[PDB]
């Protein structure tokens, strides 16, 4: 059964294409971004179609097309009356929809709710990558779970002016930061790499196996790391390890950041397109599974030393001058994700806040083997994606690990 | 900058004292739509702090748990009820930073929810851990489960059972329907009246003015002793730090803005009127349990009117606190609660906060050595203000200005001229 919701109020009078940033238009987005919330406890499949319906009035884009436009290869977005975002109601993977290439340009926003009679529901969503990052995603749900919940109106009104905000510059300018992580090769797809049926395993890791590994790093080093880079570090190192990659092949570890408080000025509250551009650190194969932690750690510190306005002024740059050209970060790319402390607790429809959540899409920062830190004795998930002739020695690291035998040089 | 967070503790009662669930609903000054936000204040101090206070969160919730729970609209009238079960926490970020006062950064040291997101979490806590026994605790607490008051009775009933105590030493009262009830034929008196008004379609909290900044000014208890004996020389009145201030303040906020000349300005404050109503709130009661007052003028008149009569007329302004004044304003809520109820634009909140009792808030590091409110959203204003309390020449406090950011220049050389003795009484 799939309900073709359409906005509750109509705000189109005539059609109506808008273009996306230079920032929507990096080719390691154009994939669907698949996703799914858990719930416990009118039914969810009524209060969410209500939602959307009433959402769809300030989020009608959502509801259009992407097409290429013949004059260059650049996504823009047709909007028409009539439009909608397909509600399908109803073995993880057939819980939000899985469209290809066509079917995701056609429909970059498509939900579904799966009720089973054990209380609980979920909610699945494939949404296009260039219409949206997470945080504006998360912009768009919590404005429908509002709305559920009996609010007045969205509370954060929409912000598009996108080719606007984040535009390039009149004269083009990319610094050095962001030519040393990038390369131009039309012949290569990140996600098309041959490195065999790529595996998803999950595993749990203790606060307090982290703060053994931080004060050891601290006694070893002198400094302090975030749990972002102590236990990145060492889920790298065992992946490029597990992969038996060659010694002198450059690795990357590629992770995304908000950059919507950092530019000057500011971005918009209500601005909900991509607002992150992609940081990286890279190394030679054989000094990553052989330096000490502590070393490939720092060197995940000093990346976000290129946050910075003028970073993603020269990344915006970088696609004006090269879009056509197969703008890429290369092979041997790892990206990682923090999800632990969203705000995934706000998406309440009725049932909660949702008691787990998980991203299905292994294809994501240019790289195949996405990683993801999932929210929450107490600990959090940690999500690999990794190839699956890798899978049984990375499963044995992790197993040092939750056994704190680290291995730190 | 690199403030992490270590992790988020959801602190659950000790003992849980719900069996299962129960809907209580909130008075009617709960639910004033001015309410409709979060707050955001911190405390800054100089087994670990984390520890300390989600042990008294803890103990303190078997006796205060429905800030555990979720604000809902009840399906029969829209008001706001407060869903508890057994299950519900109240989030603790845990959080630790080094390196270099900073505006936006002071904002990640509490979250920041929406009005409407504040409802499913209306109780957040955050333990800001720094270098050299040092820390912030955060607090975003939704303003229509409870006050100011209420709040310190929550605070130090968690304090005292850090410093020891073998139990509360106060029962924290609901009852709130009853006590904050209407009357039974509701009547509306002139003085609630003549403030406020009805527009379904108006947002307090959502007007067109631009960006609103934040600025702190020191104002020396010398400036202040200046304004007063001048005010005193050109009127034979006494005004208040507050009175005198305020109409200062009031007075170049407006001036500054712009503000169109037969536009209804206000100036609004809190009361509470625990003490006052009859009968007495009782003293566990930790709900809402204040009134605004309000003084209002033409703009016009108050920017070219002298201070002095500016200052007299928010003096009689608390000529209005009485009973009848608080139960006209619950029974106009009573009445007209589904119709928009608002005291219109022009609108500038004003608290003190110079002498209440900060310092028993003592969870082991001594009393905070200073404290700060972070919400712009208050009273019904856009652009609220605050006297904060003291930690001769050099002797005085901070005023806290939130105003939209193409007034602020005016009104920094206003703020320059008061410091310098430049008052421009008429
Ligand atoms: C207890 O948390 C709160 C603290 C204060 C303090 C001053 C004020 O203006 O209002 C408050 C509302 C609150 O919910
Ligand atoms: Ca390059
Ligand atoms: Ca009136």
């Amino acid at each position: 059964d799939i309900a073709l919701v359409q906005p509750s109020h109509q705000p189109l009078s005539n059609d109506q294409t808008l273009s996306l940033s230079h920032l929507d238009n990096d080719n390691n987005l154009h994939v669907s971004f698949r996703y799914l919330r858990v719930y416990s406890s009118e039914s969810p499949s009524a209060v969410v179609s209500a939602s959307l319906a009433t959402a769809l009035v300030h989020y009608y884009p959502l509801a259009g097309s992407l097409r290429r436009s013949a004059s260059d290869n650049r996504f823009e977005l047709l909007c028409s009356a009539g439009q909608s975002v397909p509600l399908v109601n109803a073995f993880v993977e057939r819980l939000v929809p899985d469209p290809t290439r066509e079917e995701g340009m056609v429909n970059p926003c498509i939900l579904q709710v799966t009720m089973f009679q054990c209380g609980g529901w979920v909610l699945g969503a494939s949404i296009h990558h260039a219409i949206c990052d997470g945080l504006g995603a998360s912009l768009f749900f919590n404005a429908m779970a509002e709305l559920a919940r009996g609010a007045t109106k969205i509370s954060i009104e929409p912000v598009w002016d996108r080719e606007r905000l984040l535009g390039p510059r009149e004269k083009p300018w990319v610094g050095a930061p962001v030519r040393d992580f990038l390369s131009l090769d039309k012949d290569f797809d990140p996600y098309g790499q041959a490195i065999g049926d790529v595996k998803r395993d999950c595993f749990f890791v203790t606060d307090d196996s982290l703060d053994q590994l931080k004060a050891q790093l601290l006694e070893k080093s002198g400094l302090n790391f975030t749990t972002f880079e102590a236990l990145g570090a060492y889920i790298w190192r065992a992946k490029v390890r597990a992969a038996k990659t060659e010694e002198k092949e450059n690795v990357k570890f590629v992770y995304s950041i908000n950059i919507r408080r950092l530019m000057n000025p500011p971005l918009p509250k209500g601005y909900w397109g991509n607002g992150c551009v992609p940081m990286y650190a890279q190394i030679k194969a054989g000094e990553l599974i052989e330096q000490p932690i502590w070393k490939t750690a720092e060197l995940i510190k000093q990346s976000k030393s290129n946050t910075s306005d003028e970073y993603v002024r020269s990344f915006i740059d970088f696609q004006e001058l090269h879009h056509k050209d197969g703008i890429n970060a290369g092979t041997g790319v790892t990206g990682f994700t923090d999800w632990r402390y969203l705000g995934h607790s706000t998406i309440d429809f009725g049932w909660g806040g949702p008691v787990t959540v998980l991203p299905l899409s292994n294809k994501l920062l240019g790289s195949m083997e996405p990683c993801f830190f999932l929210p929450y004795d107490s600990g959090f998930k940690v999500l690999v994606n990794l190839r699956e002739s890798a899978m049984p020695e990375f499963k044995e690291a992790m197993d040092k690990f939750h056994k704190g035998e680290f291995a730190l040089s």
